[PDB]
């Protein structure tokens, strides 16, 4: 049918704490049932390193299957740029697919958090919006999530990161939460975390003023 | 590789404003010399329309031509939901080629419009934030924008649609100016059009106070 092949890079949130793992999955689409014999192969900067994982393919219930492969990576070693390429064999395709990528190029700059109270003509409404808006920041691979007295708050959205006109990238993220706590003075965090931020993690505060 | 179809929505604000002009576009590529002939075939709702524009192949440098045709559309077919067929039959392709074209299914929702001065911390550097807070819409089809003083203010940037999780839609758009401005009390207002709100514009104004 038509074997082509995905690379995906890691999360960002996986890449600046250690205490997670930051995985590279190289994604094939449209296995056929026939020749399903799809083989794999690293590369770490065109070192081939040996650690990778297969798994367990699918039905695409459209008369196809769908191979992925995962590679693990150190930090240190994503964020410095090095390059990881993702070679796709076969026994019944064309020839040697392959695919690379690596973290974005460039001086990572600092992003900047301000954290936005809801506007007096939302206090209508039954739910205020509590709004964090994070700019200046690059690479764009970024985390975001709200917090209260520790606990973490989930009702909240972060739009994707948008490229400024200086080259660095921004993005919001609005908290939705009953009018009610708000006035109560109950107390809000926006945290973001980024490479280029002390210990890769910032966060910032939300409040009422009375 | 044979011929492929992409089909093309007019602009959003093309739809709200019965002084634009609403075009759905068929544009065809990868058509080799062997067979160059291509057929087009509208249909609205089902029903087929001749009214379309279909320009002539264009060459495309990698041996393969381009063929495009366009429909102009009624701004409320459009916002009622009619569905655009384009189907494009080639002397080279096992069967011809059909794409189809309308307003996300659904019923349009209001959408809030409020303003945020931006944060005493950022009143440190020689420029500053703006933003305008659009939520509660749908469908996505949006367009935004500032004006200080009647005049257009262009440095801004509108972060793409988000689905929040009520099924509806939400966006912001930051407008960045001189706090060299913004400290002299100037007003900025943000403007939004869009099919839910009446007369398919609404406008908020952001002040120094
Ligand atoms: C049969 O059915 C198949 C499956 O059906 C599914 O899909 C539909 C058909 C749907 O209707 C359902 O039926 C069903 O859901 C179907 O397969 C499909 O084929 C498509 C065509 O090839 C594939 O499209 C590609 O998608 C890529 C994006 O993939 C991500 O996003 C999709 C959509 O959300 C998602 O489905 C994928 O899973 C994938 O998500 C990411 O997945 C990775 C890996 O799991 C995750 O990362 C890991 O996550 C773990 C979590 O534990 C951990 O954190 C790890 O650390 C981490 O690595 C991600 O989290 C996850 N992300 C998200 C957001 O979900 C596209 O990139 C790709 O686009 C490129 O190619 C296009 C042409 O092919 C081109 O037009 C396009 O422009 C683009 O090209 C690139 O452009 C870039 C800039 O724009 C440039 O930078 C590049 O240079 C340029 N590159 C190239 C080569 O051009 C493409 O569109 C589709 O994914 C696939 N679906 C599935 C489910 O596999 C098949 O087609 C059907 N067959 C037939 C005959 O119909
Ligand atoms: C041979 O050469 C051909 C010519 O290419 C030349 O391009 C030059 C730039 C340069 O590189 C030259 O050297 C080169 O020769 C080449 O043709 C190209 O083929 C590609 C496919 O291989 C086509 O890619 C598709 O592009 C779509 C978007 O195209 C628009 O945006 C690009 C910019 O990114 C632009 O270049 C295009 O021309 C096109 O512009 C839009 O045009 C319309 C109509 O003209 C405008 O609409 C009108 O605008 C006026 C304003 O005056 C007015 O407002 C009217 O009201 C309005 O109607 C738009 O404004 C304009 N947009 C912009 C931004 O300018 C992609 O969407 C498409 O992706 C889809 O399909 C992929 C699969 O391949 C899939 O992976 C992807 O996810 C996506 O799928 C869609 O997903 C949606 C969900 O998000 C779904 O909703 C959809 O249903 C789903 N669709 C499908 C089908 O699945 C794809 O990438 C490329 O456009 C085309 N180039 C041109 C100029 O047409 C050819 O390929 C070459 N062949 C070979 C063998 O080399």
């Amino acid at each position: 049918g038509g074997p082509s092949v995905f690379l995906f890079p890691p999360k960002p949130k996986d890449t600046l704490m250690i205490s997670r793992t930051p995985e590279v999955t190289c994604v094939v689409v449209d296995v056929s049932h026939e020749d399903p014999e799809v083989k794999f192969n690293w590369y770490v900067d065109g070192v081939e390193v040996h650690n990778a994982k297969t798994k367990p393919r699918e039905e695409q219930y459209n008369s196809t299957y769908r191979v992925v492969s995962v590679l693990t990576v150190l930090h240190q070693d994503w964020l410095n740029g090095k390059e990881y390429k993702c070679k796709v064999s076969n026994k019944a395709l064309p020839a040697p697919i392959e695919k690379t990528i690596s973290k974005a190029k460039g001086q990572p700059r600092e992003p900047q958090v301000y954290t936005l109270p809801p506007s007096r003509e939302e206090m209508t409404k039954n739910q205020v919006s509590l709004t964090c808006l994070v700019k200046g920041f690059y690479p764009s691979d970024i985390a975001v999530e709200w917090e209260s007295n520790g606990q973490p708050e989930n009702n909240y959205k972060t739009t994707p990161p948008v490229l400024d006109s200086d080259g660095s990238f921004f993005l919001y993220s609005k908290l939705t939460v009953d009018k009610s706590r708000w006035q109560q003075g109950n107390v809000f965090s926006c945290s973001v975390m980024h490479e280029a931020l002390h210990n890769h993690y910032t966060q910032k505060s939300l409040s009422l003023s009375p």
